């Protein structure tokens, strides 16, 4: 009998840490990257090695409807995917995507950017849709501040996170089948002001969440301010619960993160990468278009473990993007997602190995070589 | 306005000629290879340089039917191909396909090997669903006589079919639309026989065809002895009509028979092969799973101008077609029919310039060392 949620850490070295997550439909190993699932088959992206995927509330709840996919039995059927599933609030991309109707203390109603239908959503909206998907981890929902932000909208955003993120939590537990059965975490905001950050992360460790994301970063601000943020907001946090950082990222980006405390990733860039011809290498990433693959014999990455790299030559995905055929992109995309997977799988062994910051480094100094 | 049907021969060489077929929805070029229509795009099959396509009235007449395929236009919408469209007459896989009901002079009653309907045929409803599909050129309905044939059973069927062919011309004329709009060609038969090809021949002659096809050839009975009745049979048909080898064949047997005075040729050969993994080159077929193509990055043939060979590799094709990819079957596919038309590209051009024969030997002397 697998529990509800259960994070438990194997094995630390200095601020990273690598462990597992246990929930009723599966484990989780960490530090994890989660595809974005919203195509590859299901059982392609599982036999990349990923263990949870990312859906994107918003998308599902425009098309086809967060009603409609609880009729269908809910959005493991309806992805075809039986392992745990991450939805984020919807907040984002009502920010990023829609038209906004109207925005107050209250939630927000905007308008699809899809048909110009009115949708709302709030912390109890947000929650609810997260439980008609039926979701195992669900994010409580949140203001995003965009980049640059001024102190004073970075703090009333981040102060109406932190009453939004205890309505998340209220509604969240008033549903019996998904308190039981579910996860609920957290977001600190507050931008690049330590002040800010502190101030979030003890509102949300009061209310109390089974994992806290960071969030505000990856929105234009380079990632040397992201690590910097990252050096004083991640200690806030409570130690014994997974630390998210929402939407990193490429692979330098994720090193970095994990050896300043993260445990958890999605980026829709393995995906977009491998749509226009970009493949992700320990060397780092290549244009597959470029003439000098046209006959390179060797697969997209020589240490690369996964189906792609183990058959195809650099020659011939070459050839099938060139002819726009939809294999050449569904290769590419099966690699990229597989090659952050076996990213993945060497932090958590350098970690436990005692050997991640030598990794780091290593990997730092070839991935920025670019000798492909 | 061009006309019914005209037949110019523009250049000779020995017993081969070279020129054109007038027909009002195109021009074909002789000698003429036919594909077999009944996938690869219409416009894929135009571009390898085929002039004119079969299509197999028994095939056709059981799925979808003749009067379906006439309700949606005729076989030129139906195909999506608007060149010219040589159909058989059925005749050859009532006895190799299907199942006998019945046998007479009048005709045949047969069962579908498909979902077991019964289904006539004979010299006037061959004719008949001919003209429904609105093909350009109609074979006359004949007799098979198996391989090998003794000299009763191959008289008994040549004179059945002679019967029969002017049952088949009286058939066509009685249609004004289709006597003004298409050509009918007869069939020789007489097995091995001299004097029963003959007899035929006189008899074809004696009718009145646009053109003249030698039957029962290609059924199991060698190179050499079907190069040894060619040799007394086309000569026996008349000189200023198009001679049709039914069914025939490698890219030899096709060189030997234009040697002999064949002009037209039809085969399901570049087909089947390229769906089985088989490439024509002028180095002779090749087996593109073998292992020494893996990292072959030359074309499958590196003086062939299609499409395929102008960009994808031996390399690729192999990776294709061994991970069970359609493209792959597609490429070769496309590839082996184009090939077949460089072929005969290349038999025109030598007759034109008086240079056929040694052609032929330096065909064959590459095509059967096999230095690929
Ligand atoms: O149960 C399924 C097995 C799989 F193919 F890996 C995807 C799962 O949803
Ligand atoms: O009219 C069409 C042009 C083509 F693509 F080559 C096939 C013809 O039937
Ligand atoms: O996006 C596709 C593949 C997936 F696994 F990510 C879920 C969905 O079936
Ligand atoms: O068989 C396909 C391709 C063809 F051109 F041969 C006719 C039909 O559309
Ligand atoms: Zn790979
Ligand atoms: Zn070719």
């Amino acid at each position: 009998d697998r529990p509800r949620f259960s994070f438990s850490i194997a094995a630390r070295e200095g601020k990273a840490r690598t462990g597992t997550i246990e929930m009723k439909r599966g484990v989780i190993r960490t530090p994890a990257f989660m595809p974005v699932g919203t195509a590859l088959k299901p059982e392609t992206v599982r036999a990349t090695g990923a263990d949870i995927i990312l859906g994107n509330t918003y998308h599902l709840m425009l098309r086809p409807g967060a009603e409609r996919i609880a009729k269908l039995g809910g959005l493991h059927s309806f992805m075809g995917w039986d392992r745990p599933i991450l939805t984020d609030s919807g907040g984002y991309q009502v920010m990023s995507l829609s038209s906004l109707t109207k925005q107050s203390e209250e939630g927000v109603t905007f308008k699809s950017h899809l048909d110009g239908s009115r949708h709302m959503l709030s912390p109890e909206r947000s929650i609810e849709i997260q439980h008609l998907l039926g979701s195992d981890i669900v994010m409580a929902f949140d203001e995003s501040t965009p980049y640059p932000a001024t102190p004073s909208r970075a703090a009333s955003s981040m102060e109406r996170s932190m009453r939004w993120a205890k309505r998340s939590r209220d509604a969240f537990d008033s549903r019996k089948e998904q308190a039981e059965n579910a996860a609920l975490f957290g977001i600190q905001q507050g931008s690049v002001f330590e002040n800010l950050r502190q101030q979030s992360a003890d509102a949300l460790a009061e209310i109390g969440f089974d994992g806290y994301a960071v969030g505000g970063l990856a929105v234009g601000e380079g990632q040397d301010e992201m690590f910097r943020v990252l050096d004083f907001s991640v200690p806030m946090l409570p130690d014994d619960k997974p630390h998210y950082l929402m939407g990193v990222g490429k692979p330098d980006d994720i090193v970095g993160a994990v050896e300043r405390g993260i445990d958890m990733f999605d980026s829709v860039l393995p995906t977009r990468s491998g749509r226009n011809g970009q493949a992700f290498t320990w060397d780092g990433p290549i244009n597959i278009r470029n003439a000098r693959f046209s006959e390179d014999l060797k697969p997209l990455d020589s240490e690369c473990h996964c189906a792609v790299c183990q058959k195809w030559s650099r020659a011939c995905i070459h050839a099938l993007i060139r002819a726009g055929e939809i294999l050449g992109a569904m290769l590419m995309t099966e690699h990229n997602i597989a090659f952050y997977q076996q990213l993945m799988q060497k932090i958590r062994d350098s970690i436990s190995e005692g050997r991640f910051s030598q990794f780091a480094q290593d990997f730092r100094a070839r991935y920025f070589a670019r000798n492909s």
